[PDB]
């Protein structure tokens, strides 16, 4: 039963953030069972002080991470929990390896960590799009979160007030729509420019709101980032979904430097301007690059 699931999360011992490697940019949950995934999320909310400082009670959490875990379909190769826990864990890593905790709100830091897990919810595939710009997926993925985040024994917000709940739906909401990647390709243009001119200031309220969806998006796409043989995989999966619906290696080398140069190399470098201990995911991210050019000239 879903029950006994409950139970068994309930009843386990959390290890520490060093020994389930959750601080690492290299992270990597292949090792890992569902249970374990679950583990480390409530590392996540415990290390972040979320759990102390808005006054989780441990069983809501557990149910809450459960409830979301049950929302993505595991028959979807890619855009599934899997997806969902690693960009938590990438958010994670970016608060505290590359130092970003201290810039941001406790308030704006339970909003990613949240928009981060629930940000795919419900997901059907890349292929599997048939409904019934604007952003519309997102707005359902978003629907999704407010569902469970209201769902009886769920509620992990309860310990807000009703001005700091408001505020943190309006984060999550915010940021899970940040990861429509035409809201990127449309906001980073200012992004790079304030970063370009040194003019960069977190203070100002529409630039904050700027570098938590431009985060999301660094945190969304990092599988491009994780150590070669991690990439070679989730780059598989991807390609699982993009295809086959749940002369093929020829073009997949290109697509990935043509993805690595459109899309995901400007924002990490702009992340690591912003904050230098985010190195690794741009040093990663380059590494990737190399790595699949050298096959896009047929090795
Ligand atoms: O995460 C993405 C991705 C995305 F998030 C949103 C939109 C497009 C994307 O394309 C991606 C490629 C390029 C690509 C495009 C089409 C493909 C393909 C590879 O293989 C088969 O068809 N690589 C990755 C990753 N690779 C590793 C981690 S993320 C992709
Ligand atoms: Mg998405």
């Amino acid at each position: 039963e879903e029950t006994r699931e409950l139970q068994s999360l309930a009843a386990a011992v959390v290890p520490s953030a060093q020994t389930l490697k959750i601080t690492d940019f290299s992270f990597s949950d292949f090792e890992l069972s569902d249970l374990e995934t679950a583990l480390c999320t409530i590392r996540m909310f415990t290390d972040l002080n979320l759990v102390q400082n808005f006054q989780m009670k441990h069983e809501v959490l557990c149910r809450w991470i459960l409830s979301v875990k049950k929302n993505y379909r595991k028959n979807v190769a890619y855009h599934n929990w899997r997806h969902a826990f690693n960009t938590a864990q990438c958010m994670f890593a970016a608060l505290k390896a590359g130092k970003i905790q201290n810039k941001l709100t406790d308030l704006e830091i339970l909003a990613l960590l949240i928009a981060a897990l629930s940000h795919d919810l419900d997901h059907r595939g890349v292929n599997n799009s048939y409904i019934q710009c604007h952003s519309i997926m997102e707005h359902h993925h978003f629907d999704q979160c407010l569902m469970i985040l209201n769902s009886p024994g769920n509620q992990i917000l309860s310990g807000l007030s009703i001005e700091e709940y408001k505020t943190t739906l309006k984060i999550i909401k915010q940021a899970i729509l940040a990861t429509d990647l035409a809201l990127y390709i449309k906001r980073r243009g200012e992004f790079f420019e304030l970063i370009r001119k040194n003019q960069f200031n977190l203070e100002d309220p529409h630039q904050k709101e700027l570098f938590l969806a431009m985060l999301m998006t660094a945190c969304d796409l990092s599988a491009i980032t994780k150590p070669w043989p991690i990439q070679q995989r989730i780059a598989e999966l991807v390609a699982t979904e993009f295809f086959d619906q749940g002369e093929k290696k020829n073009k997949i080398p290109s697509m990935q430097v043509g993805f690595i140069d459109a899309i995901c190399l400007q924002l990490y470098e702009a992340l690591t301007h912003v904050s230098e201990d985010c190195f690794p995911l741009l040093d990663g991210c380059r590494k990737n690059r190399q790595k699949w050019q050298a096959l896009a000239e047929q090795q």
